């Protein structure tokens, strides 16, 4: 196809990051634009299996989802994507930006998420992977959807329970895991259910338990949490109500918000 480009326009300026399936790496291609390049191992994970991966980011094209640019289906096979210059979300909250990002510019960065996740919904896909480490910053706090290969047409602490349990994935099973990240967005990137594996989580969130309303976190937000967090999938609200309530936030629902020690 036409998202096919020549091996020559590509330079592997400085890896990034290193699995064992590949590796990515900051680039760029036709000797102008930057751009990210992920690799595959031949041998240790195969074709195809690797390539699914960029066979439904053709589809998909929303300004909050990493964009796919070019790709190179001949092994040694290389995917092109945009460039997001701060890595995963995780790792931002987590590092030196960490300690300065407050309330406001977390709550718009869950508006971009829900934003990109709408598109997924109206598009009648399901993610089955949301989490911090699945969301990429750029530029002027700008955060967009992405993953692995797992968009179809252990992070049981990320997953909804019907969906651990019977395998029962939907776009409702996505919104239980935005409700999961709004916690990562809290607490500066701290794993969630702090203190407990993961057969202490399944026992306790089928038996009603839910965490907490995180220190200096508004109980309005929340309760937006555990709207996520509901047992029944179909009482989960949709991606579209959590983007505009989460951009609408600090005029309808806190209005009288005050600045704090860390939120
Ligand atoms: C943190 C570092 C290792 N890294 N990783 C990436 C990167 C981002 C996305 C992807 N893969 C991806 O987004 N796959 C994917 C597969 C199916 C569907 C989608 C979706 F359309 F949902 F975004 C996305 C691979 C590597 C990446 C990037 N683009 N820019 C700067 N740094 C990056």
């Amino acid at each position: 196809d036409a998202w096919e480009i020549p091996r020559e326009s590509l330079r592997l300026e400085v890896k990034l990051g290193q699995g064992c399936f590949g590796e990515v790496w900051m680039g760029t291609w036709n000797g102008t634009t930057r751009v990210a390049i992920k690799t595959l191992k031949p041998g240790t994970m195969s074709p195809e299996a690797f390539l699914q991966e960029a066979q439904v980011m053709k589809k998909l094209r929303h300004e909050k989802l990493v964009q796919l640019y070019a790709v190179v289906s001949e092994e040694p096979i290389y995917i092109v994507t945009e460039y997001m210059s701060k890595g995963s979300l995780l790792d931002f909250l987590k590092g030196e930006m960490g300690k300065y990002l407050r309330l406001p510019q977390l709550v718009d960065m869950a508006a971009q998420i829900a934003s990109g996740m709408a598109y997924v919904e109206r598009m009648n896909y399901v993610h089955r992977d949301l989490r911090a480490a699945n969301i990429l910053v750029g530029e002027n706090l700008v955060c967009k959807v992405a993953d692995f290969g797992l968009a179809r047409l252990f992070p049981i602490k990320w997953t909804a329970p019907e969906a651990a349990l019977y395998g029962r994935f939907t776009i409702k099973s996505d919104v239980w895991s935005f409700g999961i990240l709004l916690t990562e967005l809290t607490t500066k990137g701290r794993v969630p259910y702090p203190g407990m594996v993961n057969r202490e989580v399944l026992d306790q969130v089928e038996r009603g338990y839910r965490m907490p309303c995180p220190p200096e976190c508004p109980e309005s937000l929340h309760d937006l949490m555990c709207q996520c967090w509901r047992k029944d999938p179909e009482e989960r609200p949709t991606f579209e109500y959590l983007q505009a309530f989460l951009e609408d936030y600090f005029t309808s629902t806190e209005p009288q918000y005050q600045p704090g020690e860390n939120l």
